[PDB]
């Protein structure tokens, strides 16, 4: 029905969306994001924190009730579980180093390392389009793990959405050798055009009230501020 | 500039205008309409909390730079802060249990005990026209302790607005053995005729702009449609 208390499960290693801080607590506007939606549908919101490879299975579970996690909405991911409307827009692209030549293509990519992020729609284009061509694709647990290769040297290019990147890293003093090398790899019925939050195909009535409650937030002007402390540019398209 | 974020101040305590959820979300008609007001004015404004005879002065000390709190347009408050134009209609009556006297004769409450809130109109008129009288004015500091005490028979009369006592009290299942009663009360120059956000006088662009972003939500229709969700009536007036 509408849950009294639900579980939100979040990958913490994404910012700006989902991450840890100093005070351990848990931050970013995934978190403020699902706050606001929770007061606003009046139920108490706990936050399970796992892999986001391990978030799609604890939902069918029932360990946990909803996910947040940047998930994007894609019609694979949807033959198995719903999702609220488009929260906002999402882009894949790869983030090179500054003196690296690595491409979108099969080119320059020809056996590079590339690192995605385990169970994640850009693993999954990499599987696809582009390790039979030759370029190796390499997944790991935790976002921050795959930057830190890079700057290390260990892999060629980081492969996750454009955002996240750009926020999270390029405009950080560690990516400040790095930068977007190519555009966003164009695949929309792979990729998704936007993020939502995951909720099993059975949760109808949830489902409605979060759809409602987050157009209400768009409506009198809560998400035009929740967004402006983190983003200086539309994160949600149209 | 004109201020890019505004500092709203509220005591949440009086449905159906401002009270909180569960949650702590603040819920109301003057939650609305300020948030309207905001996103017209296009300025991005925050709720902060606090009894109303506390807000005139946080109002002084910069702390707040608006109150938006069922706050009565009066003569008085007038000769120090500035207010919006009318946003809506405020009359006073007295609750009071059913048929159990203390009826429409100043003289029929000699002896009892008239709780107030703290700050009010209604306060201001109790000790200048019926304390000299003999009648006992017990000032309380939110609204919902007042209703609380009279059902409990700690206090005999409550006198607050009649939308506020009507839709909060009167219309719930707890307000069922009660009424509104007691002498005609009736003052132009303590009263208002009704409710405005209270600014500064110093800041006289605001004003301008929060009345026109007003007159226009009116002839718009975003007025009417926000009052449908709480009024079967015109709150206004005309
Ligand atoms: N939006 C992408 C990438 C991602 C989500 N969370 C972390 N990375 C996905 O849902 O797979
Ligand atoms: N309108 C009345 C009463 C009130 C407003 N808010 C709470 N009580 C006043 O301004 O005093």
């Amino acid at each position: 029905a509408i849950p009294q208390k639900i579980r939100i499960g979040t990958d913490p290693t994404y910012a700006p969306f989902e991450s840890k801080n100093a005070q351990g607590e848990l931050v970013g506007f995934d978190i403020d994001l699902a706050k606001e939606l929770c007061k606003r549908i009046n139920t108490q919101c706990t936050f399970v924190e796992n892999p986001l490879d391990a978030l799609i299975p604890s939902l069918k579970a029932k360990k946990i009730d909803a996910i947040m996690s940047s998930l994007s909405i894609t019609e694979k991911r949807q033959q198995e579980i719903a999702f609220t409307d488009k929260l906002y827009a999402a882009d894949s692209r790869l983030v090179v180093a500054k003196n690296s030549d690595i491409q979108p293509t099969v080119a320059s990519l020809k056996g590079k390392r590339v690192g995605v992020l385990q169970g994640t729609t850009q693993e999954t284009f990499g599987n696809e389009h582009w390790a039979p061509k030759g370029i190796e694709i390499v997944s790991y647990q935790g976002q921050d793990n795959i930057y830190s290769d890079l700057t290390a040297g260990r892999i060629d290019a980081a492969f996750q959405d454009e955002v996240a990147a750009s926020e999270g890293f390029l405009k950080q003093p560690v990516g400040k050798d790095y930068k977007f090398g190519g555009p966003a790899v164009k695949d929309e019925k792979l990729f998704g055009v936007g993020t939502g939050m995951g909720l099993r195909k059975e949760d109808n009535e949830l489902r409605e009230a979060l759809n409602k409650a987050f157009a209400e937030m768009r409506a009198d002007g809560t998400y035009e501020k929740l967004a402006k402390k983190y983003f200086d540019f539309d994160v949600y398209g149209g």
